[PDB]
């Protein structure tokens, strides 16, 4: 029980924690119905609006007014933000020429630059092109500070998952806020954007910035604002807090606007009606900047202007209904819209038939505007599976569409789609002494920002999914010096030790400076305990695992001119034992011969052999991996057609390929115990995915093997599945569907590192920070 009889006199937006029975006056009291009886009266004044006018200048102080224009207002820290312009002949900040801020220019008593996070909801990256004609304050921040052309949100691209990802550096599957709405089967409770359940702390995992700050003795302003508090009051509050005594002043502040999201939903992102909302946000940024200038802080504070996601054209006319595919939709609950998550209406309903549901949802219309996935089958780049609140059955919805349960307008915009979709991209600008001046940086992911905000505040980040150092290039100072991870397992280098006669594997082969060329960036470091051999070959090198009975990685270079050679008919089934590696640490062809479902393939493709001679190396048992025929359709097309196409287009390519084991879909290398499938009658483990990392010279005029500067990389993590049900056109020639599949399963090198325990690019001519940026790159194909 809270005693509302108390008073917020001299307590408005106090920062001290106050629990029952005492009543509160903080920004969040209204949400807890714990405000004192005079909160709204004392703390939420509106009298005379938010702007000084000439007739108010040097007024006598009336405490009833929203903000003040009296002579004392400055030292009391509560002038209207435009007070000096109107009353003292100063200029608005926006009208001042930009000037490099080489070091913080902070008043007496400031030990470090404060950080202000200005978050805007549904701010599509492309809105920035509207420029100073619509958003002059924001355009000044953008042009004079550090900006990216866009920032990638996390999936699903909705507000709660993204704001909490911004605060924690975590994927939703890790922080727990996996949607704006979710059901937790253990709590047997439901979380909604609106309603009180979300206030319960059990939902929120990881360690958000305000807690990290507090635990390290850095004070934080509020990172929540009650919907009922006007933006102007939020801004005045921040400025008032910045005017507090040195021993009370917070170091980090957050402002949030629910625009332009609201207007985007109503009108769509290209509506002329979007101009007004964007002007209003800009006016708010100007209030803040004018306010800071009034306080002599405008060259002291670091400002981050950042969105949570974008906005797409989505109308009533573009809605798929499950009732068109399924007989009884009244027995399922659907989290609907720009994504789908399906569970039985009655929790744990035993008659729930997921395999039958998925079958009825797979490739049933030619123009079908969604695709069902069991969550372990979603592209690994989404990192959307390892949480009990994520339903097994997911629908990935096509951009511009909605999915609804049944048929049983006022909206022209929505968001939530796949986070590589252009319309979902959002904004990032950093401005202030710690950011660079007039600098553009490539797009990056929002999971990276937590580390950077920690850097900006002198904090040590809690464990998270950013790659610390990958954004060092945004900063003038306060960069993080990353350290190379230490290798855990050194390789063996086996020479010949056996005779062809030593081998009884069931394999038949009818007819009978490698590094320099093939490990352009050094051998990958193995970061776990295991046993593996380096193997050299004319055309490729590999780290062959004696535990998993196949390479952890296979590395090879293909020059622009390389010749694609066929596999001779007599070599079709050719598999040759490898006299460097024990029969006991080898696969055997008998397992394949007998497994009626599983075939095999090669990591180094015989099609790219450097001579009919060398091609015999490609058929070694130590180059072979278990592949379903369905997967082989993809992999052969890749090996035979695509690698050469890339070599041709990029002036040669360096390729590293290998298996991934992630049976528990946690995005991390499986230990032996977690692997759940083996080739029939054997102990050959079956990968859940195969990866390829394709590197070349950023300057395409230089060949990959003779690159002097920055690198270019694209990579994939392809699902190893027994059918091609994912690809609706797979009945056609591979040229009609394989690349489309591959694009959906594009990945970062960093993703592959998590999934393999390998560390790549350890020997290059670039800085470690640059390499970290390279490893976080995602080739989107948009
Ligand atoms: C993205 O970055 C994160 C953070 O580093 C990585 O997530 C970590 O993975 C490691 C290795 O698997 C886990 O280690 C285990 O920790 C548990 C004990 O963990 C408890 O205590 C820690 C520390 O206080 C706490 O962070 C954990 O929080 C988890 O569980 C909470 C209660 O259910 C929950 O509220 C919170 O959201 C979080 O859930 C997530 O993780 C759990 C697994 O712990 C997972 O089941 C769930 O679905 C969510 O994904 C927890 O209270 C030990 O007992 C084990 O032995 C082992 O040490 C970390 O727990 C985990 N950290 C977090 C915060 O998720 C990701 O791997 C990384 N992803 C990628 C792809 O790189
Ligand atoms: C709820 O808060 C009110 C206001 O603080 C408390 O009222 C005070 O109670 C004391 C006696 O306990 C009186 O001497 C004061 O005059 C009261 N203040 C006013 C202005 O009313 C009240 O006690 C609280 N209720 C509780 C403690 O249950
Ligand atoms: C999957 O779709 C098929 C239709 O293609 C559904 O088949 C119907 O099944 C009902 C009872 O199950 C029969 O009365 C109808 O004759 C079938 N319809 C047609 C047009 O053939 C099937 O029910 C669907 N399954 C699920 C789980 O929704
Ligand atoms: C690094 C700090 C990051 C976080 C700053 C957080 C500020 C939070 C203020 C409280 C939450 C406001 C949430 C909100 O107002 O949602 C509005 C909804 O219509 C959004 O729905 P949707 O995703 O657009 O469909
Ligand atoms: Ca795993
Ligand atoms: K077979
Ligand atoms: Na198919
Ligand atoms: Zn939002
Ligand atoms: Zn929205």
């Amino acid at each position: 029980w809270t005693n509302t009889s108390g008073s917020c006199k001299g307590r408005c937006f106090e920062l001290q924690e106050v629990g029952p029975p005492d009543c509160r006056c903080d920004n969040l009291c209204k949400s807890y119905s714990s405000c004192c009886h005079d909160f709204d009266e004392l703390c939420l004044k509106t009298a005379r609006g938010w702007e000084c006018t000439k007739d108010r200048c040097g007024e006598v102080r009336n405490e009833e007014n929203a903000c003040h224009c009296s002579e004392d207002c400055l030292s009391r820290g509560d002038c209207c933000t435009n007070y000096q312009v109107v009353c003292k002949g100063e200029s608005h900040w926006v009208d001042d020429d930009c000037e490099e801020i080489r070091v913080p220019e902070c008043p007496a008593g400031f030990v470090r630059p404060p950080l202000i996070i200005f978050s805007v909801d549904g701010f599509r990256a492309s809105y920035m092109k509207k420029g100073s004609k619509v958003m002059p304050n924001i355009e000044k921040l953008r042009s004079c500070g550090t900006h990216a052309p866009y920032m990638r949100p996390v999936y699903p691209t909705k507000t709660f998952p993204n704001l909490y990802t911004l605060a924690t550096g975590l994927y939703p599957e890790s922080h727990g806020i996996v949607g704006n709405s979710m059901y937790d089967p253990v709590f047997d409770a439901t979380f909604h954007l609106r309603g009180r359940e979300k206030f319960n702390h059990r939902w929120w995992g990881g360690q958000p910035l305000w807690i990290t700050a507090t635990k390290q003795g850095v004070r934080a302003g509020t990172f929540f604002w009650s919907v009922s508090i006007p933006h102007e009051r939020r801004i005045l509050t921040i400025l008032q807090w910045l005017s507090l005594p040195d021993n009370e002043r917070p170091s980090v502040y957050a402002f949030y606007s629910e625009q332009p999201d609201f207007s985007g939903h109503k009108y769509g992102p290209f509506g002329p009606e979007m101009t007004n909302p964007l002007r209003e946000i800009d006016k708010t940024v100007g209030q803040l900047m004018d306010g800071l200038k009034q306080l002599k802080l405008h060259r002291c504070v670091n400002v981050i202007f950042v969105g949570d996601h974008g906005m797409e054209d989505v109308t009533c006319d573009r809605t798929e209904f499950l009732s068109n595919y399924l007989t009884n939709v009244d027995d399922i609950t659907l989290v609907p819209g720009t994504l789908g998550r399906i569970r039985p209406k009655i929790p744990n309903n035993l008659k729930y038939d997921p395999k039958a549901i998925i079958a009825n949802l797979t490739c049933k219309k030619p123009d079908q505007h969604f695709k069902p996935y069991m969550k372990q089958h979603l592209p690994k780049r989404l990192h959307y599976a390892n949480n009990r609140r994520i339903e097994d059955l997911h629908l990935l919805v096509e951009r511009r569409w909605h999915v609804a349960r049944k048929p049983l307008c006022f909206f022209q915009g929505d968001h939530g789609f796949d986070n590589k979709v252009n319309s979902m991209q959002t904004v990032f600008v950093g401005y202030g002494p710690t950011f660079k001046y007039r600098t553009k940086v490539p797009p990056f992911e929002n999971i990276e920002l937590y580390n950077v905000m920690c850097d900006l505040l002198g904090l040590k980040p809690a464990p998270n999914n950013g790659t610390h150092g990958s954004l060092n290039h945004l900063l003038r100072t306060n960069t993080f010096r990353p350290t190379l991870p230490e290798e855990v397992s050194r390789p063996n280098y086996p020479g010949i030790m056996y005779l062809q006669s030593d081998f009884d594997l069931g394999c038949t082969c009818d007819d009978k400076s490698t590094e320099e060329r093939h490990l352009l960036y050094g051998r990958p470091a193995v970061l776990y305990r295991t046993s593996y051999d380096i193997l050299y070959h004319t055309d490729f090198e590999s780290g062959y695992s004696e535990i998993f009975l196949m390479p952890l990685w296979t590395s090879y270079t293909i020059s622009k001119q390389a010749e694609v050679s066929s596999i001779p008919e007599h070599l079709t089934n050719c598999v040759r034992p490898d006299v460097r590696v024990s029969p006991g640490f080898s696969q055997n062809c008998l397992a394949y011969k007998n497994d009626k479902q599983m075939s095999y393939g090669f990591l180094f493709p015989p099609y790219l052999s450097s001579s009919p001679e060398a091609k015999y190396d490609a058929f070694l048992v130590t180059n072979m991996v278990p592949m379903y025929p369905a997967f082989k359709r993809v992999w052969t097309y890749f090996q035979r057609v695509l690698v050469k196409k890339y070599a041709s287009e990029r002036n040669g390519v360096n390729v590293i390929s290998g298996p991934i084991f992630d049976y528990n879909y946690n995005g991390l290398r499986d230990i032996e115990d977690e692997i759940k499938q083996y080739v029939e009658g054997s102990s050959i483990p079956v990968p859940t995915h195969y990866y390829s990392i394709i590197t070349s010279c950023l300057d395409f005029t230089q060949p990959a093997d003779k690159c002097d500067g920055p690198l270019s990389v694209s990579s994939f993590i392809l699902p190893h599945r027994p059918d091609n049900d994912e690809s609706c056109n797979s009945s056609e020639d591979e040229s009609k569907w394989v690349e489309e599949l591959m694009k959906m399963h594009t990945a970062r090198v960093r993703d592959i590192e998590h999934l393999t325990g390998l560390d790549f690019y350890r020997k290059t001519s670039r800085s470690y920070s640059e390499i970290l940026t390279l490893k976080t790159y995602l080739h989107t194909y948009e």
